[PDB]
Order: structure tokens, then C-alpha cells, then sequence
């Protein structure tokens, strides 16, 4: 537990580096917002609540950032991509919109919305003339075009439809922080928008251009910062739970196997998304802030592990707000991998944490 205070308080040490750094993000991001809106389809694009530095620039990783641009787009109709509960087509409600030059049949096109999002980020990129920045669109089928600057500082941002009609049916047994948030707290947020960003479903060996993908990062980030069955937990001298802190130990975790293993990228598919997600999973399953006293907090990371470990184990981690979507299936990462890490976890919990020694 002191070890695990020790690591948090490491931790701290960077949060000013990260503060200046993200300082920057935001910085060029504005550049853009400026940019998209001259055009016409981009025209009413803004930036998207899901971060905690500086309001939408949200932290993956120590020098890994991400924003979303959300776009107003009126009358949204889905098309499930049937049985991949997560993947939709996207059409409008028949009469004109200037999303027109996108469509290819009753359809909007994923990869041509995405298509002209990076040209008109590279054309900006090849403009600015004080720092240098670059593109470095690379991974598979990432809906996120990613920019890096001065060499150090890297940005995923992401193009967001919304739409502000009711959730679709995938999700209708999602969410489930009734007994943690309350069944009040779930119809408020079930009433907000929801998000499709153009991440492509697969087609085996390529994809499907045209389809979407469900995103809440917005109520995530609100079940993070509004995390406790007390509306007042974290607010004064008497409610601290570790909540917050538990993830965090989570995703460091994660960070530093990672490290640990870059000579062959045994665990590059692992991802603070799956600790995230996990760590939810827990909060459902310990929904009282009795259950997370700060001075539990060794007790408290551990029912984090145990549980991410289950999931390894059993191939399955559900996506928080679909339950059909498994996260761990091998369609996504091999049962290899997966057994990888649940043999370097295990061995972590079982010797009081070695990886977070000096
Ligand atoms: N910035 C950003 N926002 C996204 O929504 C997103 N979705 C994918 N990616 C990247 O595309 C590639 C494809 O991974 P896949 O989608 O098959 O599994 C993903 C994805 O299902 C899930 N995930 C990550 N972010 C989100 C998210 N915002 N909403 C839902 N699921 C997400 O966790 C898995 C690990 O992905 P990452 O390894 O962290 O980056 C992925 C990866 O590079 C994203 N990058
Ligand atoms: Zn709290």
C-alpha cells in the first residue's frame, strides 16, 4: 500500500510536464477548429468534452494525447452492420444536407468523411511555419489521424458524427450503474447525444469504408469525475475514496509491462482502453464508497487485478456500454497474446509488485 502511495507520488512529479505539453495540444488544435469550419461539410465541428487537462485534451499514456471533433449532423438513421453490435451504417432521413459529397447510395461514407478530414489536416500541417509537425497515419483502420509535434508529442484527433436521438438498441443493456450511479443518474445520461466515429469494420482482409463505430467517451469521462454513490464523494476531508487512483495504478501497471517487453511487441495490442474499461467493470461490482477507502487502497487494486485478470482468462471483457462486444475476443487479439499477459500479471500480484520497485 505505501509501495502503491510511492508510485503515485512519482507519478505527481510529471504533472506540470504534461501541463505545458498539453499546453501545446491545444494550441494547434485551435488552428484547426478554425480550418475545418471554412468548410463546408466541417462547417459546424467542435471540439468534444473527454478530457481533464485544459477540457478536451484527454491522456492516454505519458505523451500520448487525444481529441475528438464532434460534427452536428441532423437526422441520423442506423443500419446495425448485423451481429457486430457495435458497427453502423449511417443514413439520413429522406427530404438537403452539404454532408452530400459523401455518400454512396442511401449511405454516408466512413473513409470519404475521413478522407477529406486528413487532407484538410495535412494542408494546415504543411502550412504552419513556427513548429514542426508531422502525420503519421499508420495503424489498422484507426478512425484517429495522428499528429506529431517536435518530435516528442504525439495527438490522436477523431472526426465524431452526433447524434442526438435516442441510444440504438446494442447499448439498451449497457451501462448498467444502477446500483453504483443510479437508475436517476443512467436516464440523465441516456438522454445525451452519443457519438459514430469513422472506424471501418473489417472485412477480413480489409474493410468496410462506409461504416461507423459507437463512441461514449463523453459519459466516460463523466463516470470518472462524477464516480461515487455519495454525490459529495471526493469533495471534502471525509469522502476520498481511491477510486481515481486505482485506475491510474491500472494503467501504469499496464505501461510499464509494456516497457518490459518491446523487443517483440508481445502486448502491443493491450491498451488502456481494456484497463478503463475493466476498471468500470469493478465500480458496478463495488458500487459503495465503503467498498474504496483511501486507506484500502492496496485491497483495492488487487480486486482491479483479479478481475482484468479473469477477463484474460476467460477471453472476455465487455465493452461498458455494449455488452455484446467483447473487447477480448480472438477475432482481436490471439489467444497467444492473451495468455502472455495473464502470465505476467499473475506473477505481479503474487510478489507484492516487483515492477514497481526501485
Ligand atoms: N484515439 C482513438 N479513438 C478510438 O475510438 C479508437 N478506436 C481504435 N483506435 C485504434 O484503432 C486500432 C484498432 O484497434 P480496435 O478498434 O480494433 O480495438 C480497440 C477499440 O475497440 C477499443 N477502444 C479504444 N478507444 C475506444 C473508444 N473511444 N471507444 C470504444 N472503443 C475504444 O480499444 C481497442 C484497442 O485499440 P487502441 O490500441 O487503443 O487504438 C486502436 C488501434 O490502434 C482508436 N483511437
Ligand atoms: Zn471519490
Amino acid at each position: 500500500a505505501s509501495k502503491l502511495r510511492a508510485v503515485l507520488e512519482k507519478l505527481k512529479l510529471s504533472r506540470d510536464d504534461i501541463s505545458t505539453a498539453a499546453g501545446m495540444v491545444k494550441g494547434v488544435v485551435d488552428h484547426l477548429l478554425l480550418r475545418l469550419k471554412c468548410d463546408s461539410a466541417f462547417r459546424g465541428v467542435g471540439l468534444l468534452n473527454t478530457g481533464s487537462y485544459y477540457e478536451h485534451v484527454k491522456i492516454s499514456a505519458p505523451n500520448e494525447f487525444d481529441v475528438m471533433f464532434k460534427l452536428e449532423v441532423p437526422r441520423i438513421q442506423l443500419e446495425e452492420y448485423s451481429n457486430t453490435r457495435a458497427y453502423y451504417f449511417v443514413k439520413f432521413k429522406r427530404n438537403e444536407n452539404p454532408l452530400s459529397q459523401f455518400l454512396e447510395g442511401e449511405i454516408l461514407s466512413a473513409s470519404k468523411m475521413l478522407s477529406k478530414f486528413r487532407k484538410i489536416i495535412k494542408e494546415e500541417i504543411n502550412d504552419i511555419k513556427d513548429t514542426d509537425v508531422i502525420m503519421k497515419r499508420k495503424r489498422g483502420g484507426s478512425p484517429a489521424v495522428t499528429l506529431l509535434i517536435s518530435e516528442k508529442i504525439s495527438v490522436d484527433i477523431t472526426l465524431a458524427l452526433e447524434s442526438k436521438s435516442s441510444w440504438p438498441a446494442s447499448t439498451q443493456e449497457g451501462l448498467r450503474i444502477q446500483n453504483w450511479l443510479s437508475a436517476k443518474v443512467r436516464k440523465q445520461l441516456r438522454l445525451k447525444p452519443f457519438y459514430l466515429v469513422p472506424k471501418h469494420a473489417k472485412e477480413g482482409n480489409g474493410f468496410q469504408e462506409e461504416t461507423w463505430r459507437l463512441s461514449f467517451s463523453h459519459i466516460e469521462k463523466e463516470i470518472l469525475n462524477n464516480h461515487g454513490k455519495s454525490k459529495t464523494c471526493c469533495e471534502n476531508k471525509e469522502e476520498k475514496c481511491c477510486r481515481k487512483d486505482c485506475l491510474k495504478l491500472m494503467k501504469y501497471l499496464l505501461e510499464q509491462l509494456k516497457e518490459r517487453f518491446k523487443d517483440k511487441k508481445h502486448l502491443d495490442k493491450f491498451s488502456s482502453y481494456h484497463v478503463k474499461t475493466a476498471f468500470f467493470h469493478v465500480c458496478t461490482q463495488n458500487p459503495q464508497d465503503s467498498q474504496w477507502d483511501r486507506k484500502d487502497l492496496g485491497l483495492c487494486f488487487d480486486n482491479c487485478v483479479t478481475y482484468f485478470l479473469q477477463c484474460l482468462r476467460t477471453e472476455k471483457l465487455e465493452n461498458y456500454f455494449i455488452p455484446e462486444f467483447n473487447l477480448f475476443s480472438s477475432n482481436l487479439i490471439d489467444k497467444r497474446s492473451k495468455e502472455f499477459l495473464t502470465k505476467q500479471i499473475e506473477y505481479e500480484r503474487n510478489n507484492e509488485f516487483p515492477v514497481f520497485d526501485e
